[PDB]
């Protein structure tokens, strides 16, 4: 149904570990990797998402239903003919999670007794239902409503006792959760792998082995887990001393570039200045593995938008990089007024207009006032929070980062404009 049609469908959740939306659109480990795939078969790729894994498994079970699952799945149900699994692209650990300062349990036996919370329909569900044979005094409990980020939460609070994850979840999530440490490793070290429907057809589970085992020994799913798995997200407030350190550095350097950018679109350079900052430290040639590059770190996308040839110039990368934030600045809805239209738009500069939009509807329902900043910023953390997130346009993002984006450019603009 794919290349005479020309579209793959692969359903998937909306999770940071396999597919969501950010500023330049889709991304995540499981949507590169499918859309890698796509490309090899040279067809169109389509990301349906499940609301959860039960709902994931019962699409692909359908006549019709998808191609396959690209989720962070287990292979499982090793007799539900169904479903199948390709070869494995990751190895995880899975891991028993608790809170910090709290009793430590060791063995599987110290589980009962506590308050354990699992997603429904997940390979971990099911690793609590066998150990429950051994020990039927074992409790937990299994939610449809949450995702791996909202299990991860409530042990860093104290709603539950202890969680049970992967532990490639664990090590993307766990800057975000200082309190969570692992108790111990329960299960062997397993493989994720696609699921596919069964079960007769071998065409495109020939053709997905292939594909990863090229993945593989080409290095793709190292530069996929090295992109995915370590990355920082927004850069840390570097502090009084660096800042002034990096003024005296770097800034003069960039200074004429800021200040002929901020007469060009009228507009206060230091603001310009404070985002390159943010973004790069004032290091023109600055890269990531995601893509950016650059003193105001730029994709290729925004840069061919901004007419910049060479997103290495530090001339140019200020220039295109202050033309993106002026322009966003400008979009923003009219009922937006200063000073909070600026923080909006450094908001979006970070998250895009999307998600920040969502933000701004979330408000407006709460009772809160869309157009103060004060009152958006308290949403954009629940963008991390399923039970938030499902109801929204755009799904899931790490909105509490954009707060702190914002709040260290504003930090570094109110330095700026004092050392004047």
């Amino acid at each position: 149904r794919v290349q005479k049609e020309g579209v793959l469908r692969v359903i998937t959740r909306n999770s940071p570990a396999t597919y969501f939306q950010d500023r330049n659109g889709e991304t995540g480990f499981e949507y590169e990797l499918a859309k890698r795939f796509a490309e090899r078969l040279g067809v169109e790729l389509k990301i349906e998402t499940a609301d959860n894994l039960d709902d994931l498994y019962a699409q692909l079970s359908r006549e019709g239903g998808p191609a396959l699952a690209a989720a962070g799945l287990t292979p499982g149900r090793e007799d539900d003919a169904s479903v199948r699994y390709s070869h494995t692209y990751l190895d995880v650990t899975p891991q028993i999670i608790y809170r910090n300062g709290q009793q430590r349990p060791t063995r599987p036996e110290d589980l009962v007794g506590k308050r354990i919370m699992v997603l429904k329909g997940s390979s971990h569900a099911e690793q609590l239902a066998e150990l429950k044979k051994q020990y039927p005094e074992l409790k937990y409990e299994e939610s449809d409503a949450v995702e791996v980020v909202d299990l991860l939460r409530m042990v860093d609070v104290g709603d539950i006792d202890l969680t049970l994850v992967d532990s490639n979840e664990l090590a993307m999530n766990q800057v975000y959760f200082p309190n969570v440490r692992v108790a111990f490793d329960f299960g062997e070290a397993r493989g994720l792998a696609w699921a596919l429907p069964g079960g007769d057809d071998d065409s495109l589970m020939n053709e997905v082995n292939a594909f990863l085992d090229q993945a593989k020994k080409e290095g793709l799913l190292q530069r996929l887990k090295d992109r995915y798995y370590g990355h920082v997200d927004v850069l840390g407030y570097v502090g009084a001393y660096t800042f002034t350190q990096h003024l005296q550095q770097r800034l003069p350097r960039y200074e004429s570039h800021f200040k002929q950018s901020g007469k060009q679109k009228d507009t206060d350079w230091r603001l310009l200045a404070a985002i390159g900052y943010q973004e790069s430290l004032w290091q023109p040639g600055a890269t990531s593995k995601t893509g950016v590059r650059g003193l105001m770190m730029l994709t290729n996308r925004t840069a061919q938008a901004m007419g910049v040839s060479n997103r290495l110039d530090p001339k140019q990368s200020i220039q295109g990089g202050s033309k993106y934030f002026v322009q966003i600045r400008s979009e923003l809805p009219e009922s937006i007024k200063e000073p909070d239209r600026s923080w909006f738009a450094l908001a979006a500069y970070n998250i895009g207009g999307a998600h920040l939009e969502d933000a701004r509807k979330m408000a407006e329902k709460e009772g809160l006032n869309p157009n103060k900043w004060l009152d958006v910023k308290k949403m954009l953390p629940r963008l991390a929070q399923k039970q938030w997130y499902a109801k929204t346009r755009y799904g899931y993002a790490r909105g509490g980062e954009t707060v702190h984006f914002v709040q260290n450019v504003r930090r570094y603009y109110d330095i700026l404009t004092w050392v004047t």
